[PDB]
């Protein structure tokens, strides 16, 4: 942050967040390009993978800058342009989480993205290390949340809608719908289940049908379904909470 002895000081902490803002702008633009299109090409998926790796590394670097509370680094990052990068990533995460989940060819892309999301939340938690009551970092972070109100709400609803999935798949009526331990349950029975348990509304129910992959037998593997969605949800949502 500050080279005390040197005649001239260069703020590596601020330069890192400047690069983070540039890469998040690039990622947001590439998302906007691949937004209206029905499916993402292999080239697009590879470019997303590379950009997500770069952003993940930058987030890890910032987290290592700020952990072991370095109050100077925390204040510099608070007054820097980190909040704009975070609010851009929040929009990207809120929209990919609903776009990629429906399709089945972007499982690895969704995993990479929800790992980047978890690292961003870890960086935010490390920002809130050694917090004081009515501090400046808390105020700036609440301002960022208010600015990104809709995206945070979408992400939270997306997380809760999959956190209830574990309870629904552990209910007794689900077990008597799927008496066999193989784990294959028909689309018809699954949609009967999510309505009889009535945890979800009709929109949530049809969205989970869309996000559930059906085979030729029209039975889905609910256990791989839950390990695919609940575990990343249980991971990221705990940090958000």
């Amino acid at each position: 942050r500050t080279q005390t002895g040197n005649n001239t000081t260069v703020n590596i902490i601020i330069s890192t967040v400047d690069y983070l803002l540039r890469v998040q702008e690039s990622i947001s633009d590439f998302y906007w390009y691949y937004s209206g299109k029905d499916v993402i090409d292999e080239q697009g998926q590879r470019n997303f993978s590379k950009a997500i790796q770069v952003a993940k590394q930058v987030f890890n670097t910032l987290t290592e800058y700020i952990q072991g509370p370095c109050t100077g680094n925390q204040q510099s990052l608070a007054h820097s342009r980190l909040w704009d990068a975070v609010v851009g990533f929040l929009h990207v995460f809120a929209h990919m989480q609903m776009k990629l989940s429906q399709d089945s060819s972007q499982i690895e892309l969704l995993k990479e993205l929800m790992d980047l999301q978890k690292d961003m939340v870890v960086m935010l938690l490390s920002m809130l290390e050694g917090n004081v009551v009515n501090g400046t970092i808390g105020k700036q972070m609440v301002d960022m949340l208010v600015e990104s109100s809709n995206n945070v709400e979408m992400i939270l609803k997306f997380f809760d809608m999959f956190l209830k999935l574990k309870d629904l798949t552990s209910s007794d009526t689900f077990k008597e719908y799927d008496p066999d331990g193989k784990g294959v349950i028909s689309k018809r029975d699954f949609h009967k289940a999510m309505e009889s348990h009535k945890h979800y509304t009709q929109s949530e129910t049809e969205f989970l049908l869309s996000c559930a992959e059906t085979d030729e037998n029209e039975t889905l593997d609910y256990e791989e379904f839950v390990k695919r969605f609940h575990e990343p949800a249980k991971d990221i949502g705990f940090n958000v909470a």
